[PDB]
């Protein structure tokens, strides 16, 4: 009776995974374990297949759509969501829930200085001097299909001078400190606001939506009928603006994801 909760290696996945674990134990007698440092959605998916985790705390619609399901990058939020839901159900009997209420999308990000200096408002504005720029990206974007670099190139019609892959958590100082001209940040990271960075408009709508949801096998839900009510408490409850604050509590204020989770659940009375 130990529910195994997967967290991807993002602050966000850790906060949400602890929130799920605590809400489970508060409402139930099921205990819980966290399985951290899953490198990606593929790692998260494989582990669910093998039964190493019972719950993905965080999955993102555009990410599994273009990799796990091998589909085209659907550009509409609603349609892209319905497609992963019906496909996860049809293919695996896994329930991809409705969103928590937030989108966590790749976002081209620069300092306000650099954008005045280079006159940048949109991702197409980068084209003009692109080969002069250094771009910071995560370990996994350059090789991704459909929504990765290969696809960025054939949509936007240019490449950056040099691309630097690094742990996502480092792209926020690297851009503030002039070490990169641009980075491919994640929009729910709270350091974008905290460092007064600028998100460039994705003017060609290259990126799919990345609405965030928990995923749990039906097999696991039927086995523990009191689980879905728990998870249901969180659905539609965390907007982007809230998830940016929560993330910042860990990345900026250096609090444990467990403490951030506890404090959020306490503020909302554990949603009863």
């Amino acid at each position: 009776d130990t529910i195994k909760i997967g967290a991807q290696s993002m602050t966000e996945s850790e906060i949400v995974a602890n929130m799920i674990a605590q809400l489970i134990e508060h409402d139930t007698d099921l205990n819980t374990a966290l399985v951290k440092n899953l490198g990606s959605n593929y790692v998260q998916h494989q582990a669910m297949l093998g039964g190493d985790i019972d719950i993905s705390a965080t999955r993102y619609s555009g990410t599994d759509l273009t990799s796990t399901l091998g589909k085209e990058a659907e550009k509409d939020p609603k349609k892209a969501l319905n497609i992963v839901q019906n496909e996860f159900q049809k293919r695996f009997s896994y329930k991809w829930f409705d969103s928590y209420g937030f989108d966590n999308t790749y976002a081209f990000t620069v300092t306000k200085k650099f954008a005045e200096k280079e006159h940048i408002n949109t991702v197409s504005d980068l084209k003009k001097n692109a080969s002069q720029y250094k771009l910071g990206v995560d370990n996994a974007w350059l090789k991704r299909k459909g929504d990765g670099y290969k696809g960025f190139v054939s949509t936007y019609g240019f490449e950056f001078g040099t691309t630097y892959p690094m742990q996502i958590g480092l792209v926020y100082d690297a851009v503030k400190n002039g070490k990169m001209d641009a980075v491919l940040a994640y929009s729910t990271d709270g350091r974008i606001k905290a460092y007064d960075l600028k998100i460039l408009k994705d003017d060609k709508r290259f990126f799919p939506p990345y609405d965030c949801s928990p995923v749990i096998p039906e097999k696991v839900l039927k086995e523990h009928p009191e689980l879905e009510g728990v998870i249901n408490k969180l659905i539609g409850q965390i907007d982007t603006e809230t998830m940016q604050e929560l993330n910042y509590e860990v990345d900026g204020k250096l609090k444990e994801p467990s403490v951030v989770a506890k404090e959020f659940l306490e503020k909302h009375h554990y949603f009863d």
